[PDB]
């Protein structure tokens, strides 16, 4: 009854899209939903886009609302545009994340400024569990998927107001409720943004360091929260910003390692890295496999430019959990794809892309 | 099959925000369904705003339609905002009570004006009972939840044409068919806006003294109908309106007496009072604890003042009745929110919250 | 499997709104389908509104389309405005009928002019069956839900011309096709708009006779289409238009017989009659009991007002198929109120009442 | 579980109406997705109009985004309009084909040009399979249903950058799992837009010759991908552009051969052809009987003409699915209706037509 992966991961040879997001810009419809931190995930039989709004669009403009500032994290259905017919409100909240055990949706957000940050933990229709920053706050969650397995589901917390003595914690939680955490040993390093995905009993994690790294911190853990903390032994760094390409080592890329986006790393072998076309740019988007794993010198074979020009910006994991033909677990990524408007600014809108087992062409999803 | 609350109440030590109000003002989408006379139900997986329609938003205006004194109950589930697409016409209606047993909808409305005022009952989709006035109408539902235990629902019906000569029954349906009703002794009393909920085959209901009280009178029932009504025993009135703080005694308060506003007191131990945050205007809310309960002096023990600044309005009680893992019984709240349109008046939007067993920090929800 | 009426029909004492028709006009939303020759049939579930559209609201004025004259049957669910997120198009089609027999909806629609005339008929999904004219067309549905009994659905159908000269056939279905019909013998008068209802395995239906009679005859079939037309004996005409109060006879009215609007009977002991308050104009709406049957000298017992002022259009009849309370089978009715719009001319809007076996008052439902 | 059509075609003697497209146009609503390459295909309970969206209606204008240049394949339930909360977004694609074997839909796309092009394959909620070009690309996808029996589909794909050098193949899916495939012999000619239905265990599609013929090449096969090429043997080409009438033979028709529209043949004894009305542009749509098979002489007994004047495009087959009732297997088709716009230019929308065993007048369905 509750979910769990299949027993091994799908090769992946190739990266296809699913969703291509809602094509606005210039302009965009009325009485749309604009979002930031958005995400996916699924249940056993479709997925959903998880996301804060932070306004409604009216004749190209904002309507003058306090959507903004009174933050609620609301889901809609991945097929449909974010309307106020197809999107529902479920909490407010600042950050999330959000995971489906099988039988019911677990919900985390985070309100509350710096030392009256809080996280509460809703179970279905329930709020099961609440919990207070203490290390001075704001709590942060990741705003990407959360992990269940066989019914316990595992997060990544964050705390501390300064990226460079930031606090990291993995809870479980049962039903909502918080069975145990371990705060995990992140000394000299930031890791924001978790991302993730479950196979055979592991839970892996692409972190982003804000504070003093171009390359993206790993982790990987256990359903008892055993854990270890590995650095990209490649040369290739995929955070942005970041400087040129280096000397293959387990090093830090320490070259503009301040600041930084959400994104995500497989970590398998063969591995896969993803990253903005252009060093210099945030844009276009790139996958890389690397047959040795994201610990060897980093040699690539497969290389896809899913985007050149496109401006991209957010990406994680998600995974679908009701496949009746595949035998294998599929991985799937999500993308911000943004686009200028005329009235209200900078958007963007989610892309979908799931792993394949057959290789394809280079194509440029650009268009 | 049927719904039953849990043995005991859950701790509560806070309140948290489970839905903030959709953030419209100073402008709002076109074609919403402004509500008024609202509260909050749920079944086993949603929670909905069940509410008397009085019109339609148009380009920031009013729509010129009949639907102010045409009056018809709506339900909307509650993380979608009510437009002619989310919102479901239930009965004709001025005022209403509505509750889920487990298996369907029990929904009460009241029509007419004075002796011709009757009572219709729907469960599931059927219309299953009615009654009249007994005494000079117009017979008023209390536009709160009522409230269900093992198949039967309890509802308070007040009638009687003046507050200083107001009657009130308790009504006990099971499949949307009267069963019995009691008349309550409220000689001296006005008992108007009962909000409700229930523990252990106990009902507590919180009214509104429309006459001479500035307190508000309480109540509590088995499910054979033996009741007991009570008067809060400390200084501090929580109608609005309302005066100033006086000497602890089981005594009403007269002063500012006539008139009111529905509200909600957590008749337990401890015991939680509500109110504006001051006699002056009908701003801010403050949740203040009474460890004693509500028949002691009244020490306040935790205090929060959840708004400061907001207009509020009408407050009462609901219970999520979808609650697997708990074994003890939640308890939340819903509150009119008001804010002023650029257009078509002041508004009121719902905010709920709920009742958490740890504190969390003095939190206001103004911005 | 198949539905079929409760035993007995429920004693009908008085008649409540289960739905006033949305209080639109003078303005509307821009988006609703305007809709005309509606009627309301149900599943075992909810209820729907059946109707032919003939424009889209916007601004206040029609869209500019080919609505009007390409004319389509829709359905809305009761509980909602007719918009294009709501209603649903069936089929093309002129005039129509539709019921729900247990297991599918089995729809007609009527098609071509004068002697191009064809019906088609659904089941589910499939087109099932179709037909054509026989008698000079056109072909005419009564424009209210048919009769279904254990799987059998009837309708009465009507052909020719001219309504001095006019035909009428019952015609029985299984799965949406033919069976069977019956040509009735209607000599001496016309017998349009059939809204019927079923118990007792009996159908009766009024008709709207547009020739020669301001009385309404009434049709009584079985199952075998062995049957009765027959006049009222009262002397209180039911049609629009009609003449003055007469003398008690089971002779026809021909006091301004010709033209007439659809309206209904309850044909059963006692019976009810329906009309509008007075003969001069379309206003108000009566509903008046005769304990001794329609076929009796005609005297009134109860008398209730409905509506007094308002325009009142079409009428007719449906039952609830999937009450699981009443052990008795209810009867109700959808009833035209008319509004007048700033911009689009008279609109109709369904309101439907339902008998009640409990008390009610005599509530005037105009303001 | 898996469907198949019956052993044998019902009779088909007319042609009727069973969806007239929304009646748009000089005007149409705003929010309007706007849909080219459209076809039907339906479930055992509804039927859909999938399609490639090209823009959003805003104002009577297109809303100005990139939605004509990014294109997916989108769903609407064939009773509604296409809107942001009716229309689901499926996949991305430049064109498609879709069909549901009795369990889950099959959806398969083609995406990339020239040498990068590639399909996938979803299978209910699931990418199931890809494949590549053989000859150069791009792969085309006929737009309208795929074809499934028994739980095996089987669609037709082109490749080739030439119309004088293009390859077709036949390709078995299951479970969206391409089985095999077959490449046809289709030297000196040209067999785009495959548009299909299934009998008795056989495909028999139409296709379009773009090269060098005027007359509709006709293709059919077996389960096991046995198949046959043939021409129509009568004197009438029926694409468009077209020549006029010559001596029947089976010789190709190669006066205006070059170019075409998507269009069908039913092959059957007796045959139907279908064409516009007027041989040097697009307007009208005539039906013809050919009673001894399209490989005849060609001698047309009925005849009806559906459209006359109105400008018509595209057309295909279909297959209703939920046909529990009848024995024998029904015929429909969809066929684009052009309308000129105040604001936007031509949109076409979908007509929806199924023969019936009974004859029906020459209806001309233009108003
Ligand atoms: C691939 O298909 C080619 C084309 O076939 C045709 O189109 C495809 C789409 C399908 O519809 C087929 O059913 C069609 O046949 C094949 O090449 C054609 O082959 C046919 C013979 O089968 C040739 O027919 C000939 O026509 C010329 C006049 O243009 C005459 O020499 C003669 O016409 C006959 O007409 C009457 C029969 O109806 C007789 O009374 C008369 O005496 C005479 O026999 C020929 O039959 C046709 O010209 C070819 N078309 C083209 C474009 O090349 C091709 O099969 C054959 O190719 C031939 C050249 C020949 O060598 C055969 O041995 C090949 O198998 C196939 N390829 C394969 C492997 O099957
Ligand atoms: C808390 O983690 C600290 C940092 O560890 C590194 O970063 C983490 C985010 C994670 O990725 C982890 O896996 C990774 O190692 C620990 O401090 C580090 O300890 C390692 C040894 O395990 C040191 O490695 C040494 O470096 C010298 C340099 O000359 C080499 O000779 C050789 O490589 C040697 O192994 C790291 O230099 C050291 N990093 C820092 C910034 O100090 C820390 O564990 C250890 O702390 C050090 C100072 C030492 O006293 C050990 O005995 C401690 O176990 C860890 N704290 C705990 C309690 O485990
Ligand atoms: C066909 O029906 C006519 C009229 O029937 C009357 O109105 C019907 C709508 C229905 O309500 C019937 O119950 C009504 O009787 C009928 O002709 C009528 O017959 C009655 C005698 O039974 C006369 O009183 C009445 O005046 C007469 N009306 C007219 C306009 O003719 C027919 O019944 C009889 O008609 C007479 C003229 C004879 O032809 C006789 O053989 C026949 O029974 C009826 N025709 C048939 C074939 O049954
Ligand atoms: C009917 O009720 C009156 C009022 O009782 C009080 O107010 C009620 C709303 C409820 O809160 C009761 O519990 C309160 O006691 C009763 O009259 C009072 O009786 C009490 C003693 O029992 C006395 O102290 C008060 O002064 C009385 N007040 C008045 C106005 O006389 C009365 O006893 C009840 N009648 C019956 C039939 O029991
Ligand atoms: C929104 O409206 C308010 C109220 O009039 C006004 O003060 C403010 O300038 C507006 N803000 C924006 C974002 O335009
Ligand atoms: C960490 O960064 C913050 C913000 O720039 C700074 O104020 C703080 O002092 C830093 N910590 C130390 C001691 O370097
Ligand atoms: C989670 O709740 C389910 C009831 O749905 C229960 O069976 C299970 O034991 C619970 N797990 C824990 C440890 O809370
Ligand atoms: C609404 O329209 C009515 C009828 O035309 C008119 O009397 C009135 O002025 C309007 N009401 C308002 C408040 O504008
Ligand atoms: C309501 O009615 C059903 C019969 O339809 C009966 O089985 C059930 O016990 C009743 N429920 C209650 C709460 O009385
Ligand atoms: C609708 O548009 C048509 C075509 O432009 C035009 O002929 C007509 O004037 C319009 N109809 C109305 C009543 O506005
Ligand atoms: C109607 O359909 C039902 C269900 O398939 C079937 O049992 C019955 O035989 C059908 N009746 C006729 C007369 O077609
Ligand atoms: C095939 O078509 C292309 C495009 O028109 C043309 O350039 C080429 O010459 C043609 N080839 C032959 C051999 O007909
Ligand atoms: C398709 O899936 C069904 C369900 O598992 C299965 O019965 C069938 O064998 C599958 N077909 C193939 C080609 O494996
Ligand atoms: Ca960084
Ligand atoms: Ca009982
Ligand atoms: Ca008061
Ligand atoms: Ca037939
Ligand atoms: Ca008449
Ligand atoms: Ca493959
Ligand atoms: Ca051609």
């Amino acid at each position: 009854f509750y979910w769990r992966a299949k027993s091994q991961m799908c090769e992946v040879k190739g990266w296809v899209p699913t969703h291509r997001g809602f094509p606005w810009g210039p302009e965009l419809p009325g009485d749309l939903i604009l979002s930031r931190r958005a995400y996916v995930s699924c249940d056993l039989t479709s997925c959903f886009k998880f996301f804060i709004a932070y306004g409604l669009s009216a004749n190209q403009h904002l309507l003058n609302t306090s959507m903004e500032w009174e933050e609620s994290l609301y889901k809609t259905p991945i097929g449909s545009a974010s309307t106020l017919s197809t999107s529902e409100m479920i909490l407010p909240g600042r950050s999330s994340s959000a995971c489906f055990d099988g039988l019911k949706w677990t919900v985390l957000v985070a309100n509350g400024r710096d030392r009256n940050s809080f996280i509460m933990i809703k179970y279905g229709e329930e709020v099961t569990d609440t919990f207070s920053a203490s290390r001075g706050g704001p709590l942060r969650l990741p705003n990407s998927e959360c992990i269940c397995i066989e019914g316990s589901c595992f997060v990544i917390v964050s705390d501390g107001p300064n990226v460079n003595q930031s606090v990291h914690r993995i809870y479980e939680l049962q039903n909502g409720t918080v069975q145990r955490w371990k705060q995990l040993n992140t000394t000299g390093i930031n890791f924001e943004y978790s991302t993730c995905y479950t196979i055979n009993n592991l839970i892996k994690c692409t972190g982003t360091n804000l504070w003093n790294d171009a390359k993206r911190p790993l982790l990987r853990f256990t359903k008892e929260l055993n854990y270890q903390i590995v650095e990209p032994c490649n040369g290739a760094p995929t955070d942005f910003p970041r400087g040129g390409l280096t000397t293959p080592s387990c090093k830090m890329a320490q070259e503009k390692g301040e600041g930084g986006i959400q994104g995500f790393i497989l970590d398998e072998k063969p591995a896969w890295t993803s990253k903005t076309k252009a060093e210099s740019s945030q844009n276009g988007f790139v996958l890389e496999q690397i047959p040795n794993g994201i610990e060897s010198e980093g040699t690539v074979s497969l290389s896809y430019e899913l985007f050149s020009n496109k401006r991209t910006g957010r990406s994680g994991f998600f995974q679908p959990k009701g496949d009746l033909i595949s035998g294998c677990q599929r991985i799937c990524f999500w993308l911000e794809i943004e686009d200028q408007t005329v009235g209200l600014g900078m958007i963007q809108e989610l892309s979908t892309f799931c792993g394949i087992n057959s290789p394809v062409q280079n194509i440029n999803w650009d268009s």
